[PDB]
């Protein structure tokens, strides 16, 4: 009744979820699926209650009647007066990132280069950059723009998966879960850093979190911010310090979603879980921390300070905003109102 079933995507989220479940005295239990879409289907059936979604997936889920419940909020320099839970969310910066050493690569010379995407259907990794590229090219053949990519969730035999690596054993090439080596923000940035691709479509925060000693992960140990450049829409290249003047869009924060009839109960439970396991929680450093997973963004983004109440009790369309929503609608007309399942 007052027990919430979390949906985990893939085996590593399942493991973190199992630890959370144990620590919460089974106030939270876990269902697992191989993809985010499969998790949304579990929620629709009533077999799971909730999961934290990227903006692009909130759009999929919303068309099926799921609703935003609480949003990730990270640290801000403005609005510092208000408590984290009550503070408005700011949104993250979607950016395109290249190596400094790859000279003369600009936004206007991306055609036939190698790209690294978080996953198909995601905001910074897919919807924003491909929407821009479709508009600019006047063509829906975005699968022929780049010579080779890693875009988890695309056909494994296509060029959109050519650069994906799969797991330790080479299995699960291009699956949109953290088994794929180049999945997610961190995976797409790794694909760039290892020089598999020429450009990575990620958010501003990923670059900072994985450079200048901020990670310690073996591939990121020695990465320096100065070795990277952002691509701006005016054809220039800028240091990573200038993302406020050199980004592709501001994205709505990742948010917990649930079935409408469950929303109120999911919200109550999660507010109490973060008091126990969130940033300054009673049990975090000691027993368990909800918002940590060694740079791997499992369940929630590691930079999350708290989950925030929404206010204006927004629908999915209001939460995402009219800007972003019409961008996805236009791109989706390349690949009609209804749930996708
Ligand atoms: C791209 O992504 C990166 C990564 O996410 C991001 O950089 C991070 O941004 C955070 C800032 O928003 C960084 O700050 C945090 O970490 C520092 C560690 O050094 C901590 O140190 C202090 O924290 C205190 C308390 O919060 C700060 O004091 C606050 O209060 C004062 C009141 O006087 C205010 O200062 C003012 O700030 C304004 C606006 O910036 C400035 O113009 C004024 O001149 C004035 O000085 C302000 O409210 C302060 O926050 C104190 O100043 C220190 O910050 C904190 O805990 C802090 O929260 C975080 O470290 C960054 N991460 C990393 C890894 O580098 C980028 O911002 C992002 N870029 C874009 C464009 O979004
Ligand atoms: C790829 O290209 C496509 C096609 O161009 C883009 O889709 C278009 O995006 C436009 C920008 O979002 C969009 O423009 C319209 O803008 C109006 C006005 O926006 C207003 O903002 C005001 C803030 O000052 C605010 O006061 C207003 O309330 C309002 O929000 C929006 O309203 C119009 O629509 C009404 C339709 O009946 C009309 O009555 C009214 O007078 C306005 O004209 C409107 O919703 C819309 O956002 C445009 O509609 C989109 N075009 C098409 C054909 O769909 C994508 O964004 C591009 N992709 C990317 C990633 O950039
Ligand atoms: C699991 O959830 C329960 C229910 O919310 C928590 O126990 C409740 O504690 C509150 C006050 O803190 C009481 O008002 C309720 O009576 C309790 N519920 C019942 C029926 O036991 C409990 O703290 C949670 N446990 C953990 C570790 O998260
Ligand atoms: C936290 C939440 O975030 C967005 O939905 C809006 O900016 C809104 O104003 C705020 O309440
Ligand atoms: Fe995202
Ligand atoms: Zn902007
Ligand atoms: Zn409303």
């Amino acid at each position: 009744y007052t027990r919430v079933v979390w949906c985990a995507v893939g085996p590593e989220e399942q493991k973190k979820c199992q630890q959370w479940s144990q620590q919460s005295g089974q106030n939270v239990t876990c269902a697992t699926a191989s993809t985010t879409d499969d998790c949304i289907v579990l929620v629709l059936k009533g077999e799971a209650d909730a999961l934290n979604l990227d903006g692009g997936y909130i759009y999929t889920a919303g068309k099926c009647g799921l609703v935003p419940v609480l949003a990730e909020n990270r640290k801000s320099s403005k609005h510092s007066s208000l408590d984290c839970v009550l503070r408005p969310t700011e949104g993250y910066l979607a950016v395109a990132v290249v190596k400094k050493a790859n000279e003369g690569l600009t936004w206007n010379s991306l055609k036939d280069k190698k790209s690294c995407h978080t996953a198909v259907d995601r905001t910074a990794g897919w919807n924003i950059p491909m929407g821009l590229i479709v508009n600019q090219t006047g063509s829906c053949a975005f699968d022929e723009f780049f010579s080779q990519s890693c875009a988890p969730g695309a056909d494994p035999k296509s060029r959109l998966c050519a650069l994906c690596a799969g797991d330790d054993q080479g299995l699960d090439k291009c699956v949109p879960n953290s088994k794929e080596k180049y999945y997610g923000y961190t995976g797409a940035f790794r694909c760039l850093a290892e020089d598999v691709g020429d450009v990575a479509f990620v958010k501003n925060d990923t670059v900072w979190e994985n450079t200048n000693g901020e990670s310690t992960a073996d591939w990121a140990k020695n990465l320096k911010r100065e070795d990277f450049r952002l691509l701006c829409l005016d054809g220039t290249r800028k240091p990573v310090t200038e993302a406020q003047s050199c980004h592709l869009a501001v994205a709505p924060n990742h948010a917990v979603v649930s079935r409408s009839d469950r929303a109120a109960h999911v919200e109550q439970v999660l507010l109490h879980q973060q008091a126990l396991f969130g940033k300054n929680g009673k049990n975090c450093p000691d027993k368990f921390c909800l918002f940590k997973s060694e740079t791997k963004n499992l369940l929630f983004n590691d930079n999350t300070e708290c989950l925030a109440k929404l206010g204006g009790r927004p629908t999915y369309e209001e939460y995402l905003g009219t800007e972003y929503v019409t961008a996805i609608a236009n791109l989706k007309k390349c690949s009609l109102e209804a749930c996708a399942f």
